[PDB]
């Protein structure tokens, strides 16, 4: 997150070797980071909670006595970001059979992520079944057979306006043949959110019944993913999320508030397991 990690190494460079530190210096840095927090588009709430946390942690610390308060300040900024991430790195959980929706918008990265995610557990030995969902668009379907194609996994692509209960017979019919014990369904992907699109995964979501919905957000797009995220939530209902393109994010809002915004878990970053303690860690210049 590049120019949060700049701000951020900044400020605490800034208490490097002056000694003890007076409380408007301590006041100061936590006004740096504060600044520093809502330019990377951090919600306002989230950004606020952030600021007094290191407060309260550091003056807990004796950061005014120390003598090298710029550590205090480090590892109660590392601490804090780190709990905002997520705090420890968590997975779904895995049984007999599992069927999981990946949800979100066109251009969020859902289609890739799905196929990823598949050859993810291919690697750790499930037996993974791609399920192309969109009933409107066959080049949507097209570009995940092509992709399972790829990465060696089977793909299932529904017809022009077939119905859930039809989808589910054939998905239910092709794992029993193939012994597949993971399903991901790739559901329909547009560029914003309408009502027609949500009733149908909510319809989908009643008839497949998913033991996990995986929403797949741009980390590139802030806390509007966290709105996106608000709002499939609640029409359709999320378990967990997987934030794509973080390494073009110089910002970082959208990972850092997701936990306290959504109170869902980021299972995994665009691909690989989300791990809270090692991004903490790049953020602050050491990773
Ligand atoms: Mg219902």
């Amino acid at each position: 997150f590049q120019q949060l990690s700049a701000r951020l190494q900044e400020a605490i460079g800034r208490l490097r070797g002056r000694g003890r530190i007076t409380e408007e210096d301590l006041k100061a840095t936590l006004r740096e980071i504060r600044r520093a927090l809502m330019d990377a588009d951090v919600n306002l709430e989230v950004t606020r909670d952030f600021v007094e946390r290191v407060r309260e942690e550091a003056l807990g610390k004796q950061v005014l006595e120390s003598l090298t308060p710029a550590e205090v300040i480090l590892a109660t900024v590392y601490e804090a970001l780190k709990e905002a991430l997520g705090g420890e790195a968590r997975l779904p959980v895995l049984k007999d059979r599992n069927l999981w929706f990946l949800v979100g918008l066109q251009g969020s990265g859902k289609t890739t992520t799905a196929a990823k995610l598949a050859l993810y557990y291919k690697g750790k030995g499930r037996r993974p079944l791609l399920v192309a969902a969109d009933t409107q668009r066959p080049a949507a379907r097209e570009q995940l057979r092509l992709l399972g194609e790829k990465v060696g996994v089977p793909v299932l692509e529904v017809m022009d306006g077939e119905s859930p209960e039809s989808i589910r017979r054939r998905v239910e019919e092709k794992a029993r043949l193939e012994a597949r014990d993971l399903i991901l369904v790739d559901t329909a992907g547009r560029l914003q959110i309408d009502e027609p699109l949500m009733g149908e995964l909510a319809r989908l979501k009643e008839v497949l019944g998913p033991d996990e919905v995986l929403l797949v957000l741009d980390a590139m797009t802030g806390q509007e993913a966290l709105s996106v995220a608000r709002a499939f939530d609640e029409k359709v209902g999320v378990t967990g999320l997987v934030l794509t393109k973080l390494d073009g994010d110089a910002r970082g809002g959208a990972a850092l508030s997701a936990r306290h915004v959504t109170g869902k878990p980021i299972y995994f970053a665009g691909l690989e397991p989300f791990y809270p303690e090692r991004l903490a860690g790049r953020i602050l210049g050491m990773g």
